[PDB]
């Protein structure tokens, strides 16, 4: 924009381009996203009020010249770069307690205002020096598949709350293991991959799930893998809850709020990461 100066690109989508900019008028620096409805611009405007201490604060929404802009509060660092700059020696644990813990709750308060993400993922979700995560890029109603859930995977034309539950708990693994759980390429092989580690769904784990659009009957029958190959790092309490945030039904699926009451969360503080800006 004319009111904006870019600093610099920080990542671009399939459908908007976020840029580090600062306000050629009060000074502040912002993420500003540019676009190239009615439903939809309503329905950001609604986002506007979202307002937690773990969800990127919407400043602004500007519609105009057949480009729509969102101006969000700036964070220094997202958790892809950060999880990659701990490679070598991985976050500590009671850090990635800490960021599971208010990333949950953010989702806790979005859920209860019927706010759905869609695409959690490790580039969306930005850290700052004082050791808070927060949610950014809300999903309205080469892309990355590996933190997508099964039933979107399988057609599902409602998403629930639990999507975003189960994108967490894939994303919780990865921080545990340095290590992508569900590294897909394709669809069908990110869906084929889920299957491998927690086994091919049937109705007795997943009611209704072989009426559900996309899925075959030829779908190969892969048993469940030992949860405890899947994330050894982790302690039990962790194994348990990311058990929980990653059943196949929907329904079962544990939510937000129950999450935060998790014995895992006993001796959750919130440590200070080691961030290199
Ligand atoms: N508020 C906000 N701040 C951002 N700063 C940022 C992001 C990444 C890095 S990096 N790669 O670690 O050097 C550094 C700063 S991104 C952002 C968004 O709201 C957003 C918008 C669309 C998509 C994803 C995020």
């Amino acid at each position: 924009m004319e009111n904006f100066q870019k600093v610099e690109k920080i990542g671009e989508g399939t459908y908007g381009v976020v840029y580090k900019a600062r306000n050629k008028l009060t000074g502040e620096v912002v993420a500003l996203k540019k676009i190239r409805p009615s439903t939809a611009i309503r329905e950001i405007s609604l986002l506007k009020e979202l307002n937690h201490p773990n969800i990127v604060k919407l400043l602004d929404v500007i519609h105009t010249e057949n480009k729509l802009y969102l101006v969000f509060e700036f964070l220094h660092q997202d958790l892809k770069k950060f999880m990659d700059a701990s490679a070598l020696t991985g976050i500590p644990l009671p850090l990635i307690k800490s960021y599971l813990f208010q990333l949950l709750q953010g989702l806790a308060f979005c859920h209860s205002h019927r706010v759905l993400h869609r695409d959690l993922k490790p580039q969306n979700l930005l850290i700052n020096t004082e050791g808070a995560i927060k949610l950014a890029d809300f999903g309205l109603a080469v892309v990355t598949l590996w933190y997508r859930a099964p039933e979107i995977l399988l057609g599902c034309k409602y998403y629930s709350t639990a999507v975003d539950i189960w994108s967490l708990g894939c994303i919780f693994a990865e921080m545990v293991t340095r290590r992508a759980l569900f590294p897909g390429d394709s669809e069908i092989d990110q869906l084929f991959r889920i299957f491998r580690t927690l086994g091919t769904p049937d109705e007795v784990v997943w009611p209704g799930v072989t009426s559900m659009p996309d899925y075959k009957p030829s779908f190969p029958k892969w048993a469940r893998q030992d949860f405890s190959k899947v994330v050894p790092p982790l302690d039990e309490d962790g194994r348990s809850l990311l058990s929980q945030m990653l059943h196949y039904d929907p329904n079962k699926r544990i939510s937000a709020k129950a999450a935060l009451a998790h014995p895992f969360f006993q001796d959750v503080t919130k440590p200070v990461p080691h961030l290199r800006l």
